[PDB]
């Protein structure tokens, strides 16, 4: 009664468990966990926030690190104030933001803190949802928390606990004797390390694994198969193409409307895909996030003639371009490919550039002139306020130029409306302003293509996430 999962990932995410977000959910709890408005309670008993201004905690009491030490408020203060201190270098740090202004964060008493936004909005609830809590006894000496040697042997608070690993190959977590919650279905987790994929395939048909994710062709392959199951789930992930606006013919809204018209999200998504296909987006926000909505959105249905017709009227002469992509993400050769055939139809030879990760993000996050194109993906979360990166004039993510002085306006109006419903008017105006723009050509909403057991149970309440893969592994069994 043990799950074994294929880990696809960093040989050495397994040395460092607090480095990887899929080990990292398994050992920690978050205190609550936030969907569409809603919250479900981890570690917290209480979430109260008041006036969009004062956010108070109170822990679960009885609550114990893997090691036996109390978790008190003096552990969820410790780990605020660890992410707000600049030295530690914390991604989550965002979160704990307000503007460019740091919350102030206090304990109330033994189980409860309570933070305060210096200014306040709605946009908060679901950020402190993704810092989990870290033990300060364990951690309060550390210059480097996510590089720090107390990593080594991890000391959670999560359903399962680390128990042995061998390099670059397996981990095992037993189920938490103790877990706050009702006790976990499955003995232990096993993350296994198969590189070869025919291996991975075999180990899947032979019952080797409960669960992978899967490629296109391995997804169609799974569905004919009588003893395992299918599904897919979102990434909460955007692939789109950037239109380089350092550029002047990219600066230009006709001939961004003109090629966006010209190309074709279902083509791209069936070459990545195959014909299982994909969610096809048209906003900036991912199905999944508050205030997402595709009403009076633009999407450039693919229209050559329209195409052609634009970029004539345009007065604007293109025959080549440059198309940038990251090797190391799904589908988006596939996308480079298809847009190259797409644009050569409207007379134009669209060039592909391979970029390997770093060197990509280093020239998207640059005012270069190198591709005319970019297809990248985003993931920013279910609250739209830090969308504006890749959308709001002056933004590190948005070098690339997009400017729209009003939807500038409309993000920072967004960010402090504390009423939900008219919160939700300012977002709506936002995805159709923008796409009337078209900055990006939107491809599709990333979807994760899992073949299991048909013995694995309780996936549904596991909550398949991105990412994490699950929510909760203690609602996971096989039969």
């Amino acid at each position: 009664s043990g799950l074994e999962v294929l880990f696809q990932g960093p040989a050495g995410a397994f040395a460092n468990v607090k480095e990887d977000s899929l080990a990292s959910n398994i050992v920690y709890a978050p205190l609550y966990t936030y969907e569409k408005g809603n919250l479900v309670n981890y570690l917290a008993e209480k979430v109260d926030f008041k006036d969009s201004k004062e956010l108070t905690i109170k822990l679960k009491s009885n609550l114990k690190w893997h090691d036996g030490k109390p978790i008190t408020a003096e552990d969820v203060l410790f780990t605020f104030n660890t992410v707000l201190d600049e030295k530690q270098n914390s991604p989550s740090r965002q979160y704990l933001l307000v503007g460019e202004k740091p919350v102030k964060v206090e304990k109330i008493d033994d189980l409860t803190v309570k933070i305060t936004l210096p200014t306040a909005s709605e946009s908060f609830l679901y950020g402190i949802s993704k810092i989990s809590p870290i033990p300060k006894h364990v951690f309060e000496g550390e210059s480097n928390i996510a590089k720090s040697e107390k990593n080594n042997n991890p000391v959670g608070s999560g359903a399962f606990k680390f128990k042995e690993w061998k390099k670059g190959e397996s981990i095992v977590f037993e189920k938490n004797a103790d877990y706050f919650g009702g006790e976990p279905k499955a003995d232990s987790i096993a993350l296994k390390i198969i590189p070869n994929e025919a291996s991975q395939e075999a180990a899947l048909n032979n019952g080797e694994i409960s669960l992978m994710k899967t490629s296109a062709e391995g997804y169609e392959k799974a569905k004919s198969n009588s003893n395992l199951q299918t599904y897919t789930y979102s990434e909460e992930r955007l692939n789109y193409i950037v239109f380089n606006q350092n550029i002047s013919n990219m600066a230009n809204k006709e001939v961004r409307q003109a090629l966006s018209y010209a190309l074709n999200r279902n083509e791209m998504i069936e070459s990545a895909y195959g014909k299982e296909g994909s969610v096809p987006a048209k906003s900036i926000l991912v199905p999944e996030a508050d205030f997402y909505t595709e009403e009076g959105v633009e999407g450039y249905d693919q229209d050559t003639n329209k195409a052609k017709d634009l970029l004539d009227k345009s007065g604007v002469k293109i025959d080549k371009l440059k198309i940038g992509y990251n090797t190391g993400r799904f589908g988006h050769k596939n996308y480079a490919l298809v847009a190259q055939q797409e644009l050569k139809k409207i007379g134009i030879e669209a060039e592909i550039v391979p970029y390997e990760s770093k060197a990509f993000f280093n020239i998207l996050f640059s005012n270069s002139t190198e591709c005319d194109m970019y297809v990248n993906g985003y993931a920013w979360g279910l609250e739209p306020n830090p969308y504006r990166g890749m959308f709001e004039t002056g933004q590190y993510c948005n070098q690339t130029k997009y400017s729209n002085a009003e939807i500038d306006a409309l993000w920072e109006k967004g960010f402090t409306e504390l009423n939900k419903e008219k919160r939700e008017e300012i977002y709506k105006q936002i995805q159709q302003d923008i796409s009337k723009d078209a900055p990006i050509y939107t491809i599709d909403y990333e979807q994760n293509l899992m073949a299991a057991q048909k013995n694995l149970k309780g996936i549904k309440d596991a909550k398949p996430s991105p990412a994490i893969l699950f929510e909760d592994w203690s609602k996971l069994y096989v039969e």
